[PDB]
């Protein structure tokens, strides 16, 4: 009945500690807080401050200069509530300190994400087709969103998703996840990042990892979130019969398929039941 | 102007009776009640009782044991309102009498579905590419849903869909379908199953069969439905120009395509206009 | 800061006038009114009158005769609010003067659309793979919609979309587009058609053209719109790295891809952020 969202130290997992507790969490819950992963509250504030300054004080001209011509929220600025997005390349940076700060922040996120994904693979004895490092050298997307003073349940289609929130001034907890058949609060932890396992973790490990559903509840209620999707390459290859065995309703002829075969030609980050 | 949802006896259709009335119904309405198809109210109650018992009385542990790690509603239990899903293989059965009861129920549904699909093909002089039996040896999905005391209009992308409902205690009729340009009640019939023709019937027969839109209206209002989708294999092959002729807005290069080419790498069961 | 939706004369653009103003509009706004393109208010009324007469006075039998068996809104009549759709072939025409009127109207729309698309390509120095004329000999869809006395923001996935509205009797302006970070009215112009650049303009020109988001606001509030999507052929081919550079979140292996590879096997006309 234990419906508590656990916390693991990345460093401790890397030492081979708590493997049973970790495997069990992955199987039964698919989400956890992660400490000791190089992701500090002080840095979150560094990056958050300068993007919030851009959101509030950037001109329409400065904003347009870092807005994509198609409004995909893949790179640069998106007005909706506002978002800033980046990946490993093709970024759009406002002038000044922004690029140095956000490149470093992105890098630390990407490293942490690969590192925890590596532990998810290790804990489940999983060797992706083509090898672990090729699998993790992938197609990440970071999105930073400001929400002024709400979201339908879905599960993520990432390998893993890392989430760093800033809290509502009034102390309301917006993010919730299904745990043990009940929606459970997922509050800000100045000391920890939240990790959701995505459908790709389920797929790659042959069903050893749960992709939990989550949502944001409606109620000083403004908040921001940094969401880092670790997304596989288009050519990530998996077994078709094995996908069917763990609940994927695939329409795929023959025995192996790629991520592109399954999802199509545009990334899809989330899915509803 | 006759906007009445008709009923046909499967046995009678199999005898070659009412071919005109049947062809006309398929063309102009795309839905009908089906009697004499091996699907009894007593069996519906047998299967419904033991899954309702599981929904109400199963522990979170028992539920988790038959819940997929991705919440696709393909197999086993899904909490949302609750659902139980199954196909021809890879099933997740609660302990005891459940598996025997639900395997038999699934089988009778699958047989009825193939049998009526065979009559839809016969009535329209349709020989699917690769032959009738290969076409019908396919990828069915049964979903049983409990609705506590609502759904946007869509059409189904199945060949056919068979629906067995249990009624609201208060006698409200929830399911409705467009018939003759008007939404028409589709009440429980203890003696009959409701059949919707899906877009695949339209596609395979070269437009001889309508895929009607339907929805569920809001008002003792609780209800359950058993929905059996007869879905084609990924390699079902059809003519591209012929698909375009009957209203399919296909983006497909060249002259033939497969169901996977059209729909993509995950089954999609329903579509909105 | 100039958030005004501009107007260009097609004839003048064809003369090579206003190239700077046109390039800038395409880059920063992605939409404009178009005059002198062979599309008269008198013709809009000719075609609108006879389809409105059909909507109001056509029998269910006449309507069924020009309704597709799948409710895709690709061709013929769709009851929802009502729609009439057509393309270059496979049309469904009510009896009488309708076909002559609507074929001529469609043709004038298609010509105007190709002509302005040709200018978008010229202004941006773009040579589509396979050449300009092959690219423009494509898969257009015209939809004419009556709205009785509302739509979420999206951008179009067309090359260009041409829109001819009829106004609300009461003078309410329903259609709005993001311009300079603000939603801007897009009123009826008896003398001009509205052109939205779509995501395919963005893609083909390597990011030189914006695909603006737009929506319809809620308030004599009835209105109609004629919407002509100029949509590429399934085999339209583009550079994968170049698509990524302009914000497309593609999951495509290797270096080139087709429109079908990206979008899948059914046209998708619109997308949300
Ligand atoms: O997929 C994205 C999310 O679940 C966003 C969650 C959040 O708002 O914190
Ligand atoms: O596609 C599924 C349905 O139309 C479900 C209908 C129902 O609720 O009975
Ligand atoms: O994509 C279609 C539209 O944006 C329709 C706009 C309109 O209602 O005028
Ligand atoms: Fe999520
Ligand atoms: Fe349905
Ligand atoms: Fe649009």
């Amino acid at each position: 009945m234990d419906t508590t969202v656990p916390t693991f130290s990345l460093a401790e997992l890397q030492q081979g500690l708590h493997q049973d507790e970790f495997r069990r969490c992955l199987r039964d819950k698919g989400l956890f807080y992660l400490t000791d992963c190089g992701l500090t509250d002080t840095e979150l504030k560094s990056a958050k401050d300068l993007v919030i300054d851009f959101f509030e004080h950037g001109s329409e001209a400065e904003k347009r200069a870092v807005t994509s011509p198609v409004p995909t929220m893949r790179r640069g600025f998106t007005g909706l509530s506002m978002c800033y997005s980046m990946g490993t390349a093709d970024n759009l940076f406002p002038s000044g300190d922004f690029e140095r700060i956000w490149t470093q922040y992105f890098d630390r996120q990407y490293t942490a994400s690969r590192a925890v994904a590596r532990e998810v693979l290790r804990a489940t004895g999983t060797e992706p087709d083509g090898g672990v490092e090729a699998f993790l050298d992938c197609e990440p997307l970071l999105r930073f969103r400001y929400f002024p003073q709400r979201m339908a349940p879905h599960y993520d289609l990432s390998m893993v998703t890392l989430i760093q929130q800033t809290p509502c001034a009034n102390g309301f907890v917006s993010l919730q996840a299904e745990v043990g058949g009940a929606f459970t609060d997922l509050p800000y932890r100045p000391d920890a990042v939240l990790v959701f396992c995505g459908a790709i973790a389920t797929l790659v490990t042959g069903g050893q990892v749960k992709a939990p559903r989550h949502h944001v509840a409606a109620p000083g209620s403004s908040r921001t979130s940094s969401v880092f999707f670790l997304r596989p390459n288009a050519d990530f290859t998996f077994s078709v019969p094995l996908a069917r065995e763990c609940g994927f309703d695939v329409s795929l002829d023959g025995e192996t398929a790629t991520f592109q075969d399954w999802i199509g030609g545009n990334y899809v980050n989330i899915r509803r039941t």
